[PDB]
């Protein structure tokens, strides 16, 4: 493992005009303590060696770059390869970042890690990692969410995490984030706040990317050892997560002929494209979670680095309808025997619109962020065939 | 990346006095052909190549031999390593076997593959490798199981397979179908208690686990483990880990199989199967059991200390290791097999625990 040193973000956490840390003076000291501790850690071979050991032994890295022969033939276009992040522990790509942040918590001396969770996957990713290192864990979760996520709540309790219900406001992720951040600020000396999103204040965006970058670097290597060259295009779902960021960053900052990068977002309800693309075309920008970025003032935003990618021209952003995503979901399962997370099914849907036109000798990599076993019931709610 | 050529069973499928099964006259010709095809397949490099390719790129092999540090410190005894079979695609170790069998069926020119399942784990495994190889898949499930397993039924359906309705009523309905359409159908069985050559075949495809542990132990310890522990029951988990060690001239690790706390349909059979029975007699493996309450405690112990939620089945072995690892020395090594992940039994364990 080698943590990158990309030309961006800059010292202030800026990717061009995007990024930064537009936060209250109460958060500042905590964030600068973190940034400093992270800058040090990424250089230390002791940290790198340890991180690498856990990614391999615990998370199960590196993940295979799987050739979907049936998919390739079905589309009749370029050869399609799947980066199997679904074969990770917890079942999500999230763990690369959670493992990295928890390890930095231990290295900083913190004995406690907190985070917030909506659906519950993050909460489980954090609870899981805290168990590995033996850290006290508290996950803030809106009450609404706590009732429609009994399973994941039980898992967190099994992992030994304390799930702290949030009744405030509308009892959702939004509220949980406030209770959490406040906790972290008060208990900064002993606690670390684990954020898995690429949309947030510096150095979170840079840190999440760096930890997720192990995805693209593996693709870069696996490709060179497989085709003697890099892919023609990389396709991944985008939406305030981190999945695409890890795949993209190792190629975004490369010279002229890097592979084409395609971020696929969910069609904005009442729109023809996603919020990001829509913001790019309209030129509307704003601040979100102390991060300047494209904002159409699913997620309200996709992040500063993705905003930079758009203007730098290293990545284009497309969208697909809810129906096209379900079509992608059913497709992969039927042809490859792999049930992908709904997020990834979106990437599959878009690849359907561009892979067929490409040459049969070209290579395309699609990122499978996680497994769909979590989304099976939601997809089956619309029970049919 | 070749297949194993173990001394047992013999040409007839017997492990000492074990193996003999009562197979109706109309099934004998299908089992003989299966033997012929299989014996011929393991001789072909191209066959071994595809198996390995898929085992690696699709299933995710090799699985890590993980050092459970917090749990080795807790028991205070020997070092504990967990063979992470829970990282495999689908979450179960049984996929080593289904991938191999669906591959055999394709080589044999079959275009259809059938199977039967209770809770649905086997149905999904089969359906998965059926979609992977473009084979037609039909899973026989009982009316009851089908209602209590809405998820798996849907999964199977998404994988493109057809689910047609107690599992007892589904097994002998499938054997019939197999016989009638044997010319075009292959029957995937994930059990080590059926008639020859299934126990040998399943053992061979599962062997990959044990062989991996053998080389992983050698590279990390320079020697083989002191004891290997695995739950013996639903599936072929313990056999895959055991076989590559059970026939070693010596320097053999102690093999400890762990067991759980009427009517025989189709090709099912009571017991642990021919090979585990032979191991016991020959004395190359010893067996034990734990109470439901003890395994339940293991489930929770591994979740809290290692961040790994095991299958209730693996929790039985965990529980058993709890009774022997602490006595041992901190310089000794113990490998525990984690057959699958417990993200399924977690709903059940959630009930009987308030
Ligand atoms: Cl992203």
């Amino acid at each position: 493992l080698t943590l990158p040193d990309f030309p961006l973000p800059d010292a202030r956490g800026r990717f061009g005009p995007y990024g930064g840390r537009y936060v209250p003076e109460t958060l500042i000291p905590a964030l600068e303590e973190l940034e400093a501790a992270y800058r040090e850690a990424k250089k230390d071979p002791a940290f790198l060696e340890e991180l690498d050991h856990y990614l391999r032994q615990f998370a199960g890295r590196p993940t295979p770059l799987y050739h979907a022969k049936r998919l390739s033939e079905y589309w009749g276009g370029a050869q399609v390869f799947l980066k199997r992040e679904d074969l990770l522990h917890t079942g999500a790509h999230k763990i690369n970042n959670t493992l990295g942040q928890a390890l930095l918590a231990r290295r900083m001396g913190k004995r406690r890690v907190i985070a917030e969770t909506g659906a519950g996957q993050h909460g489980v990713s954090v609870a899981t990692v805290a168990a590995l290192f033996g850290l006290e864990c508290v996950v803030y979760m809106g009450e609404e969410d706590v009732r429609r996520q009994a399973l994941n709540v039980f898992r967190m309790k099994l992992l030994g995490a304390e799930v702290r219900p949030v009744a405030a406001g509308s009892r959702t992720l939004k509220d949980a984030t406030n209770e959490a951040i406040r906790d972290w600020i008060t208990n900064v000396r002993t606690t670390f706040y684990i954020l898995g999103s690429v949309v947030g204040p510096h150095p979170y965006p840079m840190m999440v990317r760096d930890f997720q970058s192990v995805i693209g670097e593996e693709v870069k290597r696996q490709s060179l050892e497989l085709f003697g060259r890099l892919p023609d295009a990389l396709i991944a779902a985008v939406g305030g997560g981190s999945n695409a960021i890890g795949l993209f960053a190792p190629f975004a900052y490369l010279p002229e002929g890097r592979p084409k990068l395609i971020g696929v977002e969910a069609a904005g309800e009442g729109l023809s494209t996603g919020r990001h693309a829509a913001s790019i075309g309209a030129g509307k920008r704003g601040v979100l979670h102390g991060s300047y970025m494209y904002l159409l003032y699913d997620y309200p935003g996709v992040g500063p680095e993705h905003s930079y990618y758009a203007d730098a021209g290293v990545a284009e952003y497309a969208s697909v309808t809810d129906e096209e995503a379900l079509e992608g979901f059913k497709l992969l399962a039927r042809l490859e025997g792999i049930i992908p997370a709904l997020e990834s099914a979106h990437a599959i849907a878009y690849a359907a619109k561009v892979v067929p036109e490409m040459d049969k000798d070209q290579v395309v990599v699609i990122n499978l962020s996680g497994r769909g076993d979590k989304d099976v019931t939601e997809v089956m709610r619309l029970l049919g065939g």
